[PDB]
């Protein structure tokens, strides 16, 4: 990654053995979660597309969603291309030469050019690119692997509200990828069982969850 | 977050994988413990919001406490729109924008934001501000996980005296938000709910006896 | 904690995890064994009032003993009130309370401002004082036996009973009388060649003796 | 490794027992797996010949691995000294670390303009490892088919696992058409349902069951 | 302890909680074994006498030896007292003030560091390593001579124990004397080959002579 | 150890805690394995002579293997010091500087970085290495020449404990002694392969 020196200038560092460690073991002990998703937001923090594509290299299994993530990565690169097309011609002197989509992805540029992008002044953050792209095909995954629906959650008999609603949140967040409303607070109380839905309707219009969960404590 | 460069800036630093898996295993094993909003505290010292963000997505479960740690942090932000109200219009140069509450909260501000914000003369604390109201949020799980009230914490007829005030004031640390309190009720209180053979021994004490000197008496 | 800046300066920072996970780790394995003290202690090294707090707020059980330990450092802040009882001239700071050394009614930017002042006030040594006398008296309370009534085996190894003896001291003391009493409390066998051996011999000395 | 200070400056460390463990424990855990190459790859980092062979040293098993290694090894320093032939230009076995001292290895890698011995060397380690991952693969890539009740997803993910150690990590036309033809024959209906050019993401959400 | 700062000037750093977590680590697995000796050692590198303190102070259990080690200290710094009996002439320090008892840390490092320097930490450590190999010595459980090859035990394993053993009775402090005991207590099969192998075998050949 | 401090000038430092455990860790975990005396070589990185003898005084057990080491260290020494016999001159180390036993930190030091250095450490390591593969070569417990490859057993796990076998006790001999103990089935495959196969071609040949 791309960190800061003592002379306040950014330079590149090797990536540390406890990073690698840290995002191969979210991958192994909690597939694709959503909370994944921000942990290698995280873990990535300044991450050149060289360290970005060792971090996604490091999973071993997950292959299927490994291969669409780089279909998704190849859209998105195929759009860069339209959108900020290669002027032909030699590079200004003291600049860098214009990224493609498979640069920022890391597979036509080298190392030093991503360098060169991520500290120029001003910098074009080839890093960054890349990383909303990769997230952009991670969330996709995460939709694909949630098995219960939103709609199927709904409360049991003798379950206490508090965990139908643990339940109802966290399929919620793997439905829209943890993107975050009178939609999903209808289907709320609509899904619970009689017992608390009659108190529900009883509290008024737009109450807290704080609200709904002390009139359902018993 | 931004911590102290050896020449003495304010620069921003990438959150460390060992502060991630620690506030990790924090939730894991504690779940909604009082200690934990001191623990939290203490590993997101200097965040900003992007970071106290990222800390509070890496809980897996408890997502009907994380709701409501949403509404709290709404109902913060709105407070701040009606105090600090944006000033229309542009923006000084060499000045930062002011910020609402979404900013606050790292929902509608960049991470170059923030770093300006918080490194700017004078400074606008915004990671502080939002982890103050992160915190009022946390105080509220904390109390609807502890739901034993103080009213039932009774020593046991065999229970020593000191697992008994060790349960006593947990209990109260959690209803009391970890906010220091100085009351005779709660101290009296205590002595009421002790078991018949260490409250004859507390009674025989006479009153207004420090926690230390009852401790010894019940030691038996 | 306030630490060495590489330029001699005095610089703030954040308490690390590992520290954090160690204090902790200590509270939850070892208790109020008096050995816990020392780690504290070491633990805290150049410590604000705040990091003091920070410390004990992590600690999850114990409650009644973290209790205690507010009412002695209550106690100690109303001693400090006694023997050093407004406008601030520019440059310097206020002078402190015994509520704003334990960190109740100051600030980060007061106590920083207190232990790096050219003329230095360290409110965080003086609340660490505040808080080693109050866990003295936590270890003295978790001690479970008195010193009186250690008292070796009948088949008990003199070594084995010489570490109670003096971790069972330890706890308490948070020496003549106590030689004569490790002396006193052998069992019989042990006991008359500790008096053969005469007065004024080293513990290398009687332990080596007893090995039989 | 050769790594940027803090003054801007590129210097010499020692590497980092961090670094040691975590290879010996990648090694020990995932043994030949396609995915050992890129952790290799990035826990030596700016290695000289000496540590990179320091790396390599500290695998305690898998000789006979470490021995067709070798032989990759000496057949592109041959082929380095052919491309090559006789400033100092660094040969085949200097670039190894056999033949050359740590000093000479700084000093290439930091001449200007430089001659980066440490990632030539890294480079020959890498197509060695690609050679044994592929030698180690179980399965060819023309065995793998879809089980009657095997739900598609994970026929998915054993296909191109395999594939990832049979071409060694390296959308191609031949691997779509013979994802298709091997799939039972109830979504192999479905695939081409949807006719050609469908993205992967489509041909799973069909054939989810 | 005292290290270099990247301005040249030794400075004071906080010891690591991982230094404190691995001597604590080291005591509670290996006890007094020889090589917690040369741990030690390492561990307080750069060392002050306040460092040293707290690094014996966090020793959970063995306070008989704690204490034989505090005799031990008091009897160096007496005998240091008695081998050390102008404008600007520094108060040199006493036998209490190295062990730490009677000197503050801004005493110490002013010894540690001035020119010429008094390094009371290297001083106290000397003393703490004699005390801590009389320990090692008396906990050490078997006689050299008591260390006997099995009939069916490998020669390698009897040299292992044979050293090890010789290691605790003598400290770790260095003969043909002990050649003669490690022949005359192998096996009688071992020992026949020994004997046949002439004197001034090497170790190296003695192995390889009882390997079948 | 001795390292770089930011002014260009070589530094002492104190051996870390996390390079300690490390060392100690490895002779608990594989003993003397061949690949323990690389692995020792790698974490005494710029060690001065005190911190070698550090690293080897915390090895807890093996202490017939230290005893041989001690008297390995006493030739080298010895043959140190007939190589470099007494005749602003600086005053140039015996064998027991080297080794640790007559010399102090500053006097090492002082070797080591001098200008130009007289590397104590460097030579010290040497000598211990060099007792070390003595003492992996004693712990082999098989000859190369009893590795045989057995009637059901796989060739690659064959040629695993052959290679780990020849490391252990240390080109055409051995590529003549791994296809003569091979097993009369994957023997017959291999001479049929002809000269110039190389192990990847005989691994492939005998893979079934
Ligand atoms: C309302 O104020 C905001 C709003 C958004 C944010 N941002 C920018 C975030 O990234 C927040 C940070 C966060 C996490 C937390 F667990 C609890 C909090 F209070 C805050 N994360 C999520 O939204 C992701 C998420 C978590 N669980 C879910 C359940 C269903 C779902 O669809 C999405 C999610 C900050 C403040
Ligand atoms: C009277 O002296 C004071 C008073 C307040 C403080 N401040 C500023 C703190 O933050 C202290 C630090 C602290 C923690 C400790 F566990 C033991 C100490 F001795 C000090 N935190 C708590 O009090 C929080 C707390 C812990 N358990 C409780 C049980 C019931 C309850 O209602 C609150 C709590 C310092 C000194
Ligand atoms: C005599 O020389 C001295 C005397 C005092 C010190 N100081 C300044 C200390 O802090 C010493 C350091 C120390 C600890 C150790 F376990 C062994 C040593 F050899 C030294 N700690 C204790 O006294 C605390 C202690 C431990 N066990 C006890 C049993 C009974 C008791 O009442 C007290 C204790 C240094 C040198
Ligand atoms: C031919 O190219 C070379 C040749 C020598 C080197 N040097 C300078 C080394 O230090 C190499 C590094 C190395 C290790 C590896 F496991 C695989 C590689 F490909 C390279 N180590 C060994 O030779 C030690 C060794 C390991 N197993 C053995 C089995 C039998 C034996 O007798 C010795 C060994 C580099 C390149
Ligand atoms: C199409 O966009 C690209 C294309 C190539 C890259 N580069 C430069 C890489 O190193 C990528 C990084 C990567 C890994 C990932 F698991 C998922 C991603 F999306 C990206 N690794 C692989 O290609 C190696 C690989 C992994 N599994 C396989 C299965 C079969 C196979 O034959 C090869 C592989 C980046 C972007
Ligand atoms: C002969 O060359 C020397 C001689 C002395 C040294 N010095 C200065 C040491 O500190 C050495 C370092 C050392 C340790 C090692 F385990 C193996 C080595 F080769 C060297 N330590 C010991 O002697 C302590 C020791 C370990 N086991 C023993 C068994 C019986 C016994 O009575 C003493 C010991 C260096 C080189």
């Amino acid at each position: 990654p791309i960190v800061q020196n003592l002379q306040g200038q950014m330079v590149h560092q090797c990536i540390s053995p406890r990073t690698l460690n840290a995002w191969v073991k979210v991958v192994e002990e909690k597939a694709f979660s959503p909370e994944v998703i921000p942990m290698f937001s995280a873990l990535s923090c300044g991450a050149t597309p060289q360290d970005l594509n060792t971090m996604l290299n490091t999973v071993g299994g997950h292959q299927a969603a490994m291969q669409m993530l780089k279909e998704t990565i190849n859209e998105e690169a195929a759009e860069w291309d339209r959108l900020h097309p290669v002027h032909a011609g030699p590079i200004a002197p003291g600049q860098m030469r214009e990224p493609r989509g498979s640069d920022i992805a890391g597979t036509t540029s080298t190392l030093q050019e991503q360098i060169g992008w991520m500290t120029h002044n001003p910098p074009i953050p080839v890093g960054e690119i890349y990383k909303r792209w990769i997230i952009l095909g991670l969330n996709k995954i995460v939709r694909m692997y949630s098995p219960t629906s939103i709609l199927d959650i709904r409360q049991g008999p003798k379950e206490p509200f508090r965990d139908y609603v643990d339940r109802f949140y966290k399929t919620l967040r793997a439905e829209q990828a943890s993107q975050e409303n009178a939609a999903t607070e209808t289907l709320l109380v609509q899904n619970a069982n009689p017992d608390c839905k009659t108190i529900l309707k009883a509290l008024g219009p737009g109450a807290t969850l704080e609200e709904m969960m002390t009139a359902c404590q018993g």
